[PDB]
């Protein structure tokens, strides 16, 4: 004979505390993407461009053509341009919505030819109560071989 | 000859973003140079560094009164300090002085043994029309010798 639920109740869902049931693989899984990179260096500044490759086949360009990934080196790191991305979300009230975000990738080179850095997501609007929140996601890039013959990369300077 | 008279309402527009300094062979404004006594503590999980600020006239001495110890943490290929919430005076698009809420930090990327990076100032309020503006200032740090004997640095893991 449980005590009856009668009346107004506030229900509080503590999302910041959510956990996954143990599993020996990252949850959510990492996002792995393959890129054909090319670099153009003036004696003033360096730019790199990247064409996205297919996940089922790293020998082929991804179709339809993904916009070329532009990165610029400066102040010790590679950094892409902030992309203004809309983002679905759920507000503190349960109501689904969408919030405005800036996303970029920063990548810092290491001796052996690998890079380490992060993706940075910034929320600019407050539809879901997160205006001003900054999410950082660790990132690793490693060169796994040379350009695939079937794939062009445009000149970064153009 | 005699000029056309100024009579009536006039809008005056001052294009600050286009301000320039009269030529001078030194950076304007001048670089800010500051000296720091650093010490590092690395666990196999994460590394921290702390720094005591040294005196502007005499690099052998701690700056007084004691500046808060400069905390930096290494992660994802760089040294980064914690965002300091700093109020900043400013003038709005209307001329009225005011002050805006800013977040400031320093990021420093190590090089084969110097460091290079930037200070990042973010504006969080809109009293001067700059909410969301991000200012980046290039930064260079170089080790110019050892710890001065007259100067302690706290353990980074303290606090």
């Amino acid at each position: 004979a449980p005590v009856p639920l009668d009346g107004t109740y506030r229900i509080e869902i503590q999302r910041s505390k959510q956990t996954y049931d143990y599993t020996p693989t990252p949850q959510p899984p990492d996002v792995n993407t393959w890129w054909a990179f090319r670099t153009s260096c003036t004696p003033t500044e360096c730019l790199a461009a990247a064409t996205m490759l297919d996940d089922n086949d790293h020998t082929q360009a991804k179709t339809p053509p993904v916009r070329p990934f532009l990165m610029q080196f400066g102040e010790g790191q590679w950094k892409s341009r902030p992309e203004t991305v809309q983002f679905p979300c759920v507000g503190p009230n349960g109501s689904p919505s969408t919030q405005a975000t800036t996303q970029l990738l920063a990548l810092r080179p290491q001796p052996q030819g690998d890079l380490v850095g992060e993706m940075v997501v910034t929320v600019h609007s407050n539809e879901c109560g997160q205006q001003g929140a900054v999410i950082r996601i660790p990132a690793v890039a490693s060169r796994s071989g040379d350009l695939p013959p079937a794939v062009t990369v445009p000149d970064p300077a153009t």
